[PDB]
């Protein structure tokens, strides 16, 4: 698929079954999420790769977290459903460390463009993915179970597996006006 | 190119030189930029394009940034000198608004995530780019002449050109084991 194409029609799938991206296809995701540009190459990524009963551990941390955050039933209903809409889930930290020319936002910022190229290179396979976040990057039963210390960052779960929809072509490419200026 | 290439080998590019994306190849570029993943479709991004007149203004900004914070002469200077090493800059802002459902960091990381679009689509048609920001991005007049509201923020400088540098081997692609686990 043609490179330019990808990027000005780049698009998510939430609808999403299996089968994953499995063996090679998975790794040149896994390496293209590595390319993200890098500044100082700290290189501040920890890539988790979540499948098979991973999905079910995945489904009781995230219903531990949703009750140590205080939420009610639905919202603890909400993240013990949450893996089973994806075959695979890669939780993706920012790995940080202290620095002079690079601060912490910064490598944050690299192990996000890391989710979005992982994205891209399911996009590019036949696949696809969405970046999901939500209150739980934020909790602690959940920072611990993806090993965070203090100073790192869950940055997103990239759910990716094999779209019910073909990544539509037929829409416009966007339009610059309101977002561009000559400076 | 093919998509799966550009994003397995993505590579940025610091000498630059003209002529930089114009006209449509331009264009092209910043509708990849608009592509980038939003969550609530809040499009939390502002776009400056920094050219010839432009990349002058640019100059001085830098320079009183740098002068207001009582550099030495030396980084007065390097401010000063900065944009030229580029054709064309984009300076991308974070234009955030208080969501309840959407934190300020996800909105900084879907403008990222623009200027990461922007340099592939850069390198996927001939030319290429460096992300870059320093410490001026934290500049109160620098952030004021791109019209930073306190809640914006500058992610990046993206200088943008055809790459001077001959097109070196093809580097080795990373291990991944060092940075996946198995949840
Ligand atoms: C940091 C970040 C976190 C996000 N979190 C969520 C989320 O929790 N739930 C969601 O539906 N979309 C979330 N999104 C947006 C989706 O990834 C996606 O962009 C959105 O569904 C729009 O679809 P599109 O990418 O095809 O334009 C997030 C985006 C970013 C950049
Ligand atoms: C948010 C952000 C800011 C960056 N700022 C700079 C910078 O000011 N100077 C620089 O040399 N590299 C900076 N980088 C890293 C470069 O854009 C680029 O990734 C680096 O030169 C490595 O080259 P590569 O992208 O081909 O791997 C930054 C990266 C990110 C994600």
């Amino acid at each position: 698929m043609d490179a330019l194409d990808l990027l000005l029609n780049r698009r998510s799938a939430s609808r999403l079954a299996e089968p994953a991206p499995a063996g090679e296809q998975l790794e040149n995701i896994l390496r293209a999420g590595l390319r993200a540009p890098d500044h100082g190459t700290l290189q501040p990524w920890r890539f988790f790769i979540i499948a098979d009963d991973g999905r079910e551990r995945f489904s009781q941390l995230l219903e531990k977290g949703a009750r140590e955050a205080g939420q009610d039933e639905k919202g603890i209903e909400k993240a013990r459903n949450a893996p089973f809409r994806a075959p695979l889930i890669i939780t993706v930290v920012a790995r940080c460390e202290d620095h002079p020319k690079v601060p912490r936002w910064e490598q944050e910022m690299s192990a996000g463009c890391a989710v979005m190229a992982m994205q891209m290179a399911a996009l590019a396979q036949g696949f696809n993915g969405i970046w999901r976040s939500g209150a739980l990057t934020e909790s602690p039963v959940v920072r611990a179970g993806f090993e965070c210390r203090e100073q790192d960052k869950i940055v997103g779960f990239l759910y990716l597996g094999t779209p019910q929809l073909k990544a539509s072509t037929t829409i416009a490419l966007p339009d610059t006006a309101p977002f561009v200026t000559r400076f």
